[PDB]
DNA sequence: TGTCCCTTCGCGTCTCT
DNA sequence: AGAGACGCGAAGGGACA
């Protein structure tokens, strides 16, 4: 290794191989993952006390152990969990999944210890739910957020008039301490002076690097409205999704993108108001010329692609794969744009490229279909899940390709497909639903929760005793999945 | 090298009308 | 049926021992 011993590497690969062995079954991918973000101590620690974690009172799974370990100060968090998980679950009624969630971050030790020490006073004397306290603690520097939340919550509600929900929202991100403090300082300023609603101020603070966004907004808000004729509501749009980098990068690249490349400021806002807005803007500054050419999109389409989380990646991947896709697999740019105009555009294109042949030949789909699957957020996930589950759904469960495509052709296709697999039997035989019904419920966004909800309402006939018959529940569930079904229970208090 | 904290970016799912 | 809200997590940097 890039050693801090002499000859110990020897004693430290004995260990590496044993973790592939009987308690944990670790492939390289994981050992890598641990080493990379955990360190050698992390890897040593896992071996050191692997048996203590898998049985005994903790009964963690390998995948959980990996999750806790693969972080800066993994060793500490592994050692801490051993001590505190039993007490946190018994003395404060948290589930293990919850303790593991807190542990699986940088400085987990500090979060776990701070949760034990402060969970009561937050729940008791500030009327917080433990769910909320876990939310605050489940990030980097939870200790800090927790502590800050204790100190400032009374102030922010009494003085600055905020709900506790709002304060939790702010604290429940990385660097929450900073955001909280920063809001305290700037809330009066930003509201009275710069004319913002406190709701907008929370929006801004309620992301990562919220401190940075707030500060930057106070600084740049007048400039952007005066010198670049933007509305405050647009400046907040940017500050809320893009943060400091985006605001700064907008000021900088707005004149350039409207003189030279000729975009409407309305569109520049659209591009910047996302994660890595900076990256998108800089990428569309370049690459816009060369996009539009050699397989040549209109500016509207470039904007469309860029106006999403990871726009840079989409744009770079489009420019790279647009030819091979259009020519070697015969797709109109119209369709490639569709695929790339969602979160994970890069992932979708790449997955399509590699899976198009497979799906069309081995499973007998038209391209029109494959593109419909890929033209949603999480395309890569749906495509890959179609591949796995198409055979077994058609045979074991007796469905048809067009139907499987219909389920998959929505946001969260993967989930719908998998959930159908789980529930199609129990629903059909045990509750007398027709497969056509089950597919109709699932052929929508939120298809999984729809299905899960509908089961729970029949299996253990929840509050509305018999009110509606099953064909209605299905109708409702297709009409607006879990929301509509939940909105019916909540009509008998 | 390790531990802790903060910021930025990217991918995926559900809801709200 | 498109936008916005929400959740999750990798990556990268700074401060300190």
């Amino acid at each position: 290794m890039q050693w801090s011993g002499a000859r110990a590497l020897e004693a430290l690969l004995t260990v590496a191989g044993e973790l592939r062995g009987p308690p944990l079954q670790l492939d390289t991918g994981q050992l890598l993952k641990i080493a990379k973000r955990g360190g050698v101590t992390a890897v040593e620690a896992v071996h050191a006390w692997r048996n203590a974690l898998t049985g005994a009172p903790l009964n963690l799974t390998p995948e959980q152990v990996v999750a806790i370990a693969s972080h800066d100060g993994g060793k500490q968090a592994l050692e801490t969990v051993q001590r505190l998980l039993p007490v946190l679950c018994q003395a404060h009624g948290l589930t293990p999944q919850q303790v593991v969630a807190i542990a699986s971050h940088d400085g987990g030790k500090q979060a776990l210890e701070t949760v034990q020490r402060l969970l009561p006073v937050l729940c008791q004397a500030h009327g917080l739910t433990p769910e909320q306290v876990v939310a605050i603690a489940s990030h980097d520097g939870g200790k800090q957020a927790l502590e800050t939340v204790q100190a400032l919550l009374p102030v922010l509600c009494q003085a600055h008039g905020l709900t506790p929900e709002q304060v939790v929202a702010i604290a429940s991100n990385g660097g929450g301490k900073q955001a909280l403090e920063t809001v305290q300082r700037l809330l009066p300023v930003l509201c009275q002076a710069h004319g913002l609603t406190p709701q907008q101020v929370v929006a801004i603070a309620s992301n990562g690097g919220g401190k940075q966004a707030l500060e930057t907004v106070q600084r740049l808000l007048p400039v952007l409205c005066q010198a670049h004729g933007l509305t405050p509501q647009q400046v907040v749009a940017i500050a809320s999704q893009g943060g400091k980098q985006a605001l700064e990068t907008v000021q900088r690249l707005l004149p350039v993108l409207c003189q030279a490349h000729g975009l409407t400021p309305q569109q520049v806002v659209a591009i910047a108001s996302n994660n890595g807005g900076k990256q998108a803007l800089e990428t569309v500054q370049r690459l816009l010329p060369v996009l539009c050419q050699a397989h040549g999109l209109t500016p509207q389409q470039v904007v469309a692609i860029a106006s999403h989380d990871g726009g840079k990646q989409a744009l770079e991947t489009v420019q790279r794969l647009l030819p091979v896709l259009c020519q070697a697999h015969g797709l109109t740019p119209q369709q490639v744009v569709a695929i790339a105009s969602n979160n994970g555009g890069k992932q979708a294109l790449e997955t399509v490229q590699r899976l198009l042949p497979v799906l069309c030949q081995a499973h007998g789909l038209t391209p029109e279909q494959v593109v419909a699957i890929a033209s949603n957020g999480g395309g890569k996930q749906a495509l890959e899940t179609v591949q796995r589950l198409l055979p077994v759904l058609c045979q074991a469960h007796g469905l048809t390709p067009e139907q499987v495509v219909a389920i998959a052709s929505h946001d969260g296709g993967k989930q719908a497909l998998e959930t159908v697999q789980r529930l199609l039997p129990v629903l059909c035989q045990a509750h007398g639903l027709t497969p056509q019904q089950v597919v109709a419920i699932a052929s929508n966004g939120g298809g999984r929760p729809a299905l899960e909800s509908i089961v729970a309402q029949l299996s253990r006939p929840d509050p509305a005793l018999a009110a509606l018959t099953n064909d209605h529940l299905v109708a409702l569930a297709c009409l607006g999945g879990r929301p509509a079904l939940d909105a019916v229970k909540k009509l008998e208090h």
